[PDB]
């Protein structure tokens, strides 16, 4: 269930649900897995937040275990296409796609609450078929790990090197972690 | 179902939610597993209850036999971080994560009803793989656990050695209980 | 869950749905697996797209796996025939189908994210029956597999013994790749 | 998903679903396979638009892989019915009751875009059961094989014995094929 | 998905269902298994037309594959109840039930497409039990063949004994064939 | 499994299973579900002990719960119909028709040990179809039900009456309570 | 499991099953579903019985409930082929293909135990497909049963018109009522 | 379960299957689906005859409704490639692949009980994948269907248009009917 | 259920299997999906059969669809090793794995039946990992592909790019085909 | 299924299973996943051979993709305890466990097929539970992985770290280069 909020303007009363509301505020929700129809939606708030003013800052909550990659890629591209700055924030998890969109937020503008983790790791797939079907599936993953981790190193300041050794495997960090990291700016602990 | 309720207010009369209703007067509900879009929800509304009168307390009813922690680390960094005082009240039940959550509201405003019972235990998990995997999963696991307790201690003001002793295993304690063990600060028996 | 937007106009404000906003604004989504139900909802709004304004140019976002090819001959036959020229623009990714329907956008406006992949493939299928009818439907799907192949070339303007040779197996394309591959006629990396 | 969308009227403003938007153009969709709350859904779409204006003709959009014999009777009774021409059009493919109903249009008003794919074949069906039960099951199908028969060839034009040869087994036609075997009447290509 | 139709009234604009809209003009749909809540739903409809205009006649168009036969008595009950005369249409099939509630219509009112068909069978059921359960199953059973029986005959004209043996066994019949058998009046091919 | 056992006949040493050894004694186990396999067996059994000796009595230990009747009264005809008597005792349980098959002995030869249950009730059936062939499975058990009360009355001797009346439903009888009735002739409760 | 019995020989003592026991003896039995597999084993039996003794009687017992119609054809073929006489005795009871063969034995060496049913009806069948190739089916049903019934009468001697009426539908008929047919010769009640 | 049987030799004594027993007499069982296990078990028992005595017929009991094209054609060739004559008998049926081994005999030694049944179709498979894989499945299968109906013309006497033309769909030959058709040389109704 | 058969020797009287039988006149049979059990038993008779006669040729006759690789490596790997020279005979069909064994047979003794399909294809594999995993086995794939091809094209003296073109995708062949190719070098029409 | 073989011996003629015959001669065969049953098997075999002859080698033939560790390292302990040295052939595959037990073999008794894979990977496990018993059972197979690695590098003959590094994540191995590592001794291509 949704519940139903109320705004109180100069021209009436207005009902609106918890997550309209705050998209008026420009603020978006990525919960759950990343799939199409979750990060289509994604974009669409993204073009309509830039079309109601493109100068004011889009604020993009992240709290999902991740999911398919090329829905993140319209995700990203989104948000380095549209000029508002995108602020991510991560609450409770970010895993290796939650990750790269947290860290793919405007510089200066990527903030982690205390108790939130990150996890990263290397794109995850498999086929099956003939072999010449495996080799061009095998090398299709390839580009695009290695075109992630090339984006992370971008976002993050590491060296390339450092990320692909760090991606071979989970890598959970916290808060503190992810600031020296890199993949974040600061983290949001009492408001001031 | 959820009944309709009728608000009379001056400018007119206005069709509204049990459940709506409710928040309307500053009062959240978290029932059921905690899980990232139920964890996900209950933030939106602290984040418009705050914005709407960042001064008056919130009040956050808690019955649920647990879920995710990472739901219920964004619940409880977003309680941290908001200026309002989030008065949690135990009804029915408090699990791991419910009892976590309603010790983290704010000192002095923690209620628990007579008959209401209360659940702590250490964090709970598994993986499957490589060796080197289940390492990497295990020491993350480790370091949650470390964490939970030491946020326990915090609130609760117990030892954190006594915190580990009692949540290596499941321990249930009544609302006179967890008055003595601090993990809330009174009883709500009648209105006075 | 489909967030409600709001369009503030001189006749005063309407409730809107972020894809039915969108779509006020001449853009369409083409998510998910291209079925006949999907397919068919989409050629309803380039009908009513066309009719509101025949002058216009109509913006289709392209993110799905494939489908269904009845379904996306609809389409790709709807677009053709409508005077507007539909501007296909690739979001995540583009399968077969999805290619097929983002190169058959007007010439030079056929945009593609930088990280987005297109994938183009020959026709699947198959059926079970007697030898008579299995000739039947193979000879059906090799006049699609053609006649897709004569398409492509059209539009991506290589030879059809190019395409042939090129979508005997999955082939992968990046955003780079899709331009120099004809597919595509730019890139879409910031809003200048 | 359904989008709305908005009809400027001098009356005033009116919201409309995309599908419901193009019923009052006289324009109704057979999507999906043919079953009876499909079939009895558009007769009553076809009864509604005649009252409104028996001497408009009627568009009909034709996509589905075929269905139920009966629920597609009673399409194509109500549509020799109706004083108003229904103009029928292919839009991706044509089944066996789609090509039937397709074929059933006005004379000259039957029309089938450049890609759309038409399929035809005899009845198919069967029956579990006592001798003396398939006999008569066997009889009832054979009878509806010859009526369908005789109408095809009618509004074909080709010759019966024609018909039963072409329908032995699935015969595929393309968008000129069908018009020279008299299924159609022309192609749109492109809006004049 | 149910398109949404406007009546222009004098009073004004109204959105009515396509369903709803019909039934205003009475007119009742009959499609589907006769369940005990689509025929408890017919029944609440032709209430509440004789109460709107008791001497205006209700139009029921049937199409559907039969069902349960106490759910057909309330139908058939009421029909008979209600003043105004039902005058029954046949679209695409009528079953045992639909065949029985079709001739149920007021004499010299029952039409059929000229492509309908109809199957009038015996009662089907069945027991599992002890024998004495057995014995009072069958014989309620028996009891209901006759009934329906001596109806069948009541409105088709046709003798008793007659009626038992078409019925023992599934027997289809066209258009034609039922005006001659006195199970309906005329046929509808063209409207005049 | 089923042990083996020696015999030390004369001439040689013979292992033999502990059910073949006890049939070579003229002993017969009937156990489990009656159907037509396993009464099968029974009969062949029952046949080849006649050909050995067609004097000495045949005993059969019945600790069945029922099953099918048509299976069972094969049983039954054999019993009657070979020379040498049939001994029946009662071990466990006897349901319906395992009680038929323990009635079915030699007058004077029907035993039942002390703790043991039998149980007689009306045959049990069931038949789905139409309502012409609902009568003929109806008659049809009715008059196995006859038939089994008349033999019934015919071994126990109670009047034909209070069989039919006493198996209207489940009766549970005792060993002492089976004497008394007829079923059983002797209680076996120790060697003498 | 089966028992195994001794048999006294002038060789000495060997060791059988209770089946192969009295195989030796021109005992076949014919228990459950009809089928191929079962079908050969009988078709097997028979033939190694013809060449032991080609000028004594084979005794079959039958105890089913019905089976395929071709795999019972082959032990009818068998059993007329063979010159040694075929005596069937109907123990439990007698499906359609029970029946059948019951009554196809040596005129004068059929018998039937008393409390044995015997039930007799027309071929069950069924195929899904084309109404092409389900007229060839259907059609074919129509000879197996017109065959079947020929069979019938010639064994029973009752009219061909006699054994269709009867055959129409399911007809259960007692030991006593099978004789007056002249399903069985006569009926076998205790050992002279 | 098969039975066991003894072969009283002047050697000694010895027991037998019921399948074995027959087996040494050069006859093979054809049962049930053909596959590659049942038809490896047949091509066995063929070899071991040859081996055995190669200028002794083999005769073959085929009741199957057909099977896997490769299981049949293995044995198909194994009997040409034997010099010993292989006698094929139909009991109970024949299908496609039976039928053709039925026919694949030597001349003048195919026989059919007087009530068989025998159907004869062309192959039938299926394939799904990438259009180029279904060509060549296409094109294989059409080659089977092609190779078979030159063989069955050959042992048939049929000419190749007639095997086709018949072949197209199911075809059921009773036992006189595939005499005059080629299938079989003579029928055997009695022992002489 | 397999047949047993006697072999006659001066010792006297020896029962064997149809297999086993078959085993001593050096004869395998090859049946089936290919795995690692049904391989190794395959290994251990072509290895007993070593040790009995290291002069005398083995007979493995090949019928199976193929399957893994590893288990059909062992097979080629065996009969290279083993003195005798294994004469491979196809049978009904020779898949991948198949069709590799029946080309590995020693040279002019690798036989087929007039009418067997050879079907060769390349390594069919699948795995489902991280990206790093993904390549580790794509890679491995690959190698076997290659290492597959070169034995092949050694066996059937193709050039290793023409064994590589044909297995890329499903190729077909015929028994006289495969002559040509390479995998067999002669065809056994009838024993000579 | 397992055939049976004839060993010829100056007291007579013996009848062994296949694997049973190959015991005798000192090898085994370990086959299929490991596991505690299978496991038993090889164990108890070892034993027995040993007892036969302490001096005599013991060939292990290994073809399998691995399996449980313990069940696999009492085969191990197995091996290196008995004083016969025990000569492994790798045969197909050997995975992990596979791979473990082919290079504990006696030093210069440890071969391969020339054509045959060796895989190499750290132990794979798994725990769901609290947070305490995670950090148990992942030290346990840590210690396994440890355990594990000494094994295999003292066999090998490679450094710990070099087993550490290769063994993180899967390795394929092909005969020459397991040679070159070290789990293998030499490569049996032909019998010399």
């Amino acid at each position: 269930l949704v519940p139903m909020v109320i705004e109180q303007t100069s021209r009436g009363e207005r009902s609106f649900d918890i997550y309209s509301r705050l998209l008026k505020e420009r603020v978006i929700f990525l919960t759950g897995q990343v799939e199409d129809h979750m990060a289509n939606l994604i974009v669409a708030q993204m073009l309509f937040l830039e079309a109601e003013n493109p100068e004011k800052d889009i604020y993009l909550y992240i709290n999902s275990p991740g999911g398919v990659i090329t829905a993140g890629m319209s995700i990203y591209d989104t948000m380095q296409f549209i000029k508002p700055d995108v602020s991510t924030i991560c609450m409770g998890q970010a895993a290796s796609m939650g990750a790269f969109l947290l860290t793919a937020g405007a510089k200066g503008k990527r903030f982690c609450l205390p108790n939130s983790r990150v996890m990263i790791h290397q794109p995850l797939g498999g086929y099956q078929g003939q072999a010449t079907d495996i080799e061009i599936h095998a090398r299709e993953i390839l580009k695009v790990k290695g075109r992630m981790n090339e984006l992370m190193a971008l976002h993050t300041g590491q060296s390339l090197e450092q990320i692909e050794r760090d991606t071979e495997r989970d890598r959970f960090l916290s808060a503190p972690e992810a600031v020296e990291y890199g993949l974040v700016d600061s983290i949001l602990t009492h408001r001031n």
